[PDB]
């Protein structure tokens, strides 16, 4: 049988006695717990995991930390995963500071027990936010509008998998959508809509290209099995960026490599309120298109909306291999700056 090459995402449609199995687990946590960022919680997080998700859930996310085969997006959309209540959530914030961790606490055990079905461990990196906690909002900042940031807006966030530079950048990503009332489409790109290893992307297995932290080290960009590859990828900061310093021989080959992945971004999705995408950072990139927040436009009329709200969390499946970047009194905090070289506070 001839390869059915992956061009978007699996879409998973969450049952309404699912999303109320969720509500109820996540106010359980709450109570148990206080917040998801309890050492006791995150100690038995798989444990958790196994036995409070709806276990339709647990059975996709087990049987997605281990699928690297030819026929995986490396994406997962699950639509309606939760219910929000708009009003309660009230105005979005000016920027990510003014998140209020108090009313998305339920939110931040939900996706921990995601990430946690994998098996996969929740993470945070001094390169984001000084770490910034377990769960970011993702929030467009007005004075940030034009930068290429999750702070960002009237600006095309063009497709990376993140934190391209690190050596121990993120194994699993979720974006949790509280609002998307700007109705900005979803972009990902998968390695594995490629199909079969082509010359193109052979040239990229090759550790001489830059991956700027936003004199370097060079890194490869596939590795990982030959056939079927990982990918670290941000065509921002490594193709579309002056000061990359990218050799000759290496641009030409990020050239040749995004011609042919510009024609596989996938930006067919379009999130509603509650919708979750699950992402195997080794395997599939993500961005999302230029928007001015707070307003959408139908029918050649500006339709004035509540500004778009996203929640981010990351994992890492083997605290073990990350061990030398990491706090000595925090095995989940990572301490990494740029492919090896840890920050230098003092
Ligand atoms: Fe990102």
């Amino acid at each position: 049988l001839t390869l059915e090459i992956p061009t978007s995402p699996l879409i998973i449609k969450i049952t309404q006695q699912e999303r109320n199995i969720l509500s109820n687990v996540g106010n359980l946590l709450v109570k148990a717990f206080g917040n998801y960022e309890n050492p006791d919680y995150i100690a038995s997080l798989h444990l958790h995991a196994f036995q409070l998700l709806p276990e339709r859930i647990t059975r996709i996310l087990s049987q997605f930390g281990s699928d690297f085969s030819a026929e995986q997006y490396g994406a997962i959309v699950f639509q309606g995963l939760i219910e929000v209540d708009q009003d309660d959530l009230g105005p979005t914030p000016p920027n990510w500071q003014g998140a209020d961790y108090g009313k998305l606490n339920k939110y931040g055990f939900i996706c921990s027990l995601l990430h946690g079905a994998v098996p996969s461990k929740p993470v945070q990196y001094y390169a984001q936010r000084k770490g910034g906690g377990l769960l970011h909002a993702v929030i467009p900042d007005e004075k940030m509008a034009a930068t290429q940031t999750g702070s960002g807006s009237k600006t095309d966030l063009f497709v990376h998998t993140e934190d391209a530079f690190l050596s121990n950048q993120a194994d699993f990503l979720s974006f949790l959508y509280l609002r998307n009332e700007e109705r900005v489409p979803s972009t990902l790109y998968s390695i594995r809509s490629h199909g079969k290893m082509n010359p193109v992307m052979k040239k990229l297995f090759e550790p001489i290209y830059q991956c700027p932290k936003d004199s370097g080290p060079t890194a490869s960009v596939l590795y990982g099995n030959r056939e079927l590859p990982f990918i670290r990828f941000d065509a921002a900061e490594q193709i579309f960026n002056e000061n990359a310093g990218q050799t000759s021989e290496a641009l030409g080959n990020l050239m040749d490599f995004w011609d042919e992945a510009k024609t596989l971004i996938n930006s067919d999705y379009i999130p509603n309120s509650g919708d979750l995408i699950f992402v195997n950072n080794h395997l599939c990139a993500h961005g999302r298109s230029a928007f001015i927040a707070g307003q959408r436009i139908e029918n050649g009329e500006i339709i004035k909306c509540e500004r778009r709200q996203m929640l981010r969390m990351m994992s890492k499946t083997s605290l073990i291999h990350i061990r030398s970047v990491t706090r000595t009194d925090d095995p989940y905090f990572i301490m990494e700056e740029h492919l090896g070289k840890i920050f230098d506070l003092d």
